């Protein structure tokens, strides 16, 4: 099992991490822009493994090379603000890194899954799966989950318990929404309240601590685990859709099954308020992608 | 099951996401001069627990009565350079800070045990343990054990596999040693090579990366595991001698039994040759004490 990560950042390399706590990882493979980082994470992981007595090959650089047999591919690599920069001017800048990378990646580790990660992520996950030749089960995003976790929290707190499936759905952003049909646990709450709580609470998080990062990469790893262990779950993904719901040529988020053959759409019933709402998102994100000029 | 960190920056937080991913924690309390940090890295360690479906209070400030109850407590506070400093600078800096730890600790969780991680770390568990009216059970430093896992590293890496016990203790510093004599394994190496890549891989990550995280972290977790499961495990600690070895009134690293009580000195036979070098670091560590006012 070799796991590559494009982007040695802070959810690149924690996400990894993540990886290696809770994964039989043979080879984990970092390739960022700039090498000493790279090189310099994967020193550190190494010397995390061997405290769980794990020693598995891992490299780090800036060399694309590396990736060559990773069962799947955690892109992360991408920019940050000059917060006077905007976020169509972002989504140039790293549509461009995102292009860059899926080129790399397909002449390099031209049969490995691919999860984007980074921001749009509907956005410039569905710039990867075009930008690659890669069909749409070996390309798709990490978003909902991560919204999803969230929700889950925000219900615990407000009393819920025995809470199996809490799902956020549609865009990886302010479009989102709670899937209140799919919604399974004991004890009453306030739609409300929580579903709102969640729209800025990454922003929150941000603020404080300067960047969302460990949220993202249990999401990560979690979506890791679903397919190197093939363990067919079903995690909110951002995916590509080709008929679905009534939605065509965008990435967006919904019920998908993950598994070594990566993932397919579990095409799971949703409320007719529900698909609208998908409609929606996928309205958002596909002008926003012809702003970009796909 | 409450764990306390004063000090929510990279290592503090980091270590903590990884207790969590692997104990079975019910508070996590998170305590930094910096509030907005402390509270935001409680956020996102949350987000994280809901995806491995653990839901534990995590609770952040800068208010000190948060550690109550924490049956251990990680102390990562400190600072870094100007690069222009030097490291006695420091010293006087972060004793300053350990010194108003301590009060604070003891007149909020005074019955917790204390790992003193924040550099330079056998002085500043020293000045902990001196400031707080603790025994010596209950305030040790993390170090060695880190010292170790990249010891393990370099021999596998050597060839060397089955590698039960590989240990380095003395200073967590330039004054470090191999425990030879205790060194058990399959394969022939080279200590010469080995024990000298260690020394300054933490400056080489440091060069590269920024700082030394991952690694740490892991240690630290070994560490709070041994105690919070009361598994009687021996590992490399920074512990206050007061006859052992021939050592008196310094904190120097030590095989060290950990559990519910705390550490205690193993007492595993040393080597002649090893106990010289165990003593020359303690009178490194002695003078830069001295130096202190300790
Ligand atoms: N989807 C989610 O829910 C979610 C949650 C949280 C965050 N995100 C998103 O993830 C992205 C990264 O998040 P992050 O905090 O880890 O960001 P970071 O710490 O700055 O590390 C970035 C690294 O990329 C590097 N790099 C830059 N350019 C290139 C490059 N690598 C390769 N190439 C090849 C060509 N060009 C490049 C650079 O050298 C640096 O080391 C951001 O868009 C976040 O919003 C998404
Ligand atoms: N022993 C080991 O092997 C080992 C390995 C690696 C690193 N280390 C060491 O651990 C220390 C921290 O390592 P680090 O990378 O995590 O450092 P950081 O990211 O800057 O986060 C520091 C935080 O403390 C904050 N802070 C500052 N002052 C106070 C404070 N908190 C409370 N109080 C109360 C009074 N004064 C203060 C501040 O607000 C910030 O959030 C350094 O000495 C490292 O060398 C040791």
């Amino acid at each position: 099992m070799k796991l590559g990560f494009v982007g040695a950042g802070r959810v690149g390399s924690t996400s990894a991490f993540t990886c290696l706590l809770n994964l039989d990882v043979d080879e984990i493979a970092l390739v960022d822009i700039a090498e000493d980082l790279a090189v310099g994470e994967a020193m550190d992981l190494a010397h995390a493994a061997a405290g769980i007595d794990k020693y598995p090959k891992i490299v780090g650089g800036a060399d694309y090379s590396l990736l060559k047999g990773s069962e799947i591919i955690v892109v992360t690599a991408g920019l940050a603000r000059k917060p006077g920069m905007t976020r169509l001017d972002l989504a140039h800048k790293n549509a461009g890194i995102i292009k860059d990378i899926a080129k790399k990646i397909v002449e390099n580790a031209p049969e490995s899954k691919i999860l984007v990660v980074t921001n749009p992520m509907d956005v410039m996950t569905y710039i990867m799966w075009k930008e690659s030749g890669k069909p749409r089960n070996e390309v798709f995003g990490m978003g909902n989950q991560l919204d999803s976790q969230r929700l889950k929290e925000r219900l615990y707190n407000a009393g819920a318990r025995n809470i199996r499936r809490a799902w956020i759905i549609g865009e990886h952003g302010d479009s989102m929404f709670v899937a209140k049909s799919l919604a399974d646990f004991d004890g009453e709450v306030d739609w409300e309240a929580v579903e709102n709580d969640v729209r800025f609470v990454a922003a929150e998080v941000i603020k404080r601590k300067g960047a969302t990062i460990f949220g993202p990469a249990v999401a990560i790893y979690r979506m890791v685990k679903a397919v190197v262990e093939d363990t067919g779950e079903i995690i909110p993904t951002s995916m590509i859709l080709q008929g679905e719901y009534g939605i065509e040529n965008v990435a967006v988020g919904v019920p998908a099954k993950l598994g070594k053959n990566g993932a397919e759409v579990a095409d799971i019933k949703l409320s007719d308020e529900e698909i609208e709402k998908l409609r929606n998102s996928a309205k958002i994100l596909r002008e926003r992608l012809e702003e970009l000029g796909y």
